[PDB]
DNA sequence: CGTTGCGGCAAAGTTATGGGTAAAGTCACACGTAGTCACCATAATGAAATAAGATCACTACTGGGCAGTACCAGACTCGAACTGATG
């Protein structure tokens, strides 16, 4: 979850919009959103920088 | 009474009108009358075009299951051995 809060931080650094595949495409195991809190830890890192 | 003017009566005289008959005029036969633009509405396509419809391609969002892991016994089956009856 944390891995993920950087990545969409370092994402809305550079410029692009921070989604879900842009998220997974950058990080090693891009299939644990399946987990009820990870996808809830990306969106909620989204609205707390407005998406 | 003799004469003179006046008026009725009935042919007689003059116009007019619708008929008939010969005889002076009149006029077409002379290759010729049909013939020709101008006119604006309606059908009637064929083309021009439609206004919507159809599909491609991309972007983002969110349900959500499969190969595999793991335990706690219950229960049947059977090596291996124990032990009793017997011919």
């Amino acid at each position: 979850c944390s891995e993920v809060r950087e990545i969409v931080l370092s994402l809305n650094a550079q410029g692009v919009y921070p989604t879900e595949g842009r998220v997974c495409e950058l990080m090693p195991n891009p299939g644990c959103f399946r987990y009820k809190q990870v996808r809830a830890a990306f969106n909620d890192a989204r609205r707390e920088f407005g998406l």
